């Protein structure tokens, strides 16, 4: 039993809700919140901009030190950093950004990172400003993630569209 509330159950392990991931994380304080990161951990917009703003830029400060030490992530890769005031940990995961020409096949690799954590609050990878089809992102999530994932979908039209189209 966990403290996530109001989620629709899609499969044994995947749950979905129309919610603002920032507000959800502040309420639940999950062990892991997933950020829709880029390889440079430059948290400008979308989910990343929102999560970073909610940390008063502490996420960006920590991320800049991480990059200065380790260099960029790989597309499809991840790193674990602090969750600041939002969660115990933040799993920064890089899905392919279609608006940069990156290979959508890497979306499965990106979701594989979730399997290293028993429970996660997460967005749909490569959705929104990363330019992939969200119906496809949800399908890849369900077919790749085996741990317990609570998906927060920003827009109601799409939340409603994803449920009604879910197979
Ligand atoms: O991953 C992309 C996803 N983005 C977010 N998901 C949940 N909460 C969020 N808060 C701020 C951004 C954000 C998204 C899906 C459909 C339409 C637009 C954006
Ligand atoms: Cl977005």
């Amino acid at each position: 039993v966990n403290s996530f509330s109001g989620y629709l159950k899609l499969t044994d392990n995947v749950y979905i809700k129309n919610a603002d991931i920032v507000e959800e994380a502040k309420k639940v304080k999950p062990t892991v919140v997933v950020n829709a990161a880029n390889v440079y951990l430059k948290h400008g917009g979308g989910v990343a901009g929102a999560l970073n703003k909610a940390t008063n830029n502490a996420m960006q400060v920590e991320s800049d030190d991480y990059i200065a030490t380790n260099g960029p992530l790989k597309v499809g890769g991840s790193c674990v950093l602090s969750g600041h005031n939002l969660a115990k940990h933040c799993l920064h995961v890089v899905g392919p950004n279609v608006n940069k020409g990156e290979d959508i096949q890497l979306l499965k690799s990106a979701y594989e990172n979730f399997n290293q954590h028993e429970v996660l609050l997460a967005p749909l990878l490569s959705a929104g400003i990363f330019g992939a089809d969200p119906i496809h992102s949800l399908r890849v999530c369900v077919d790749t993630v085996r741990t317990n994932v609570y998906l927060a979908v920003f827009d109601k039209n799409l939340y409603d569209k994803l449920v009604s189209s879910f197979l």
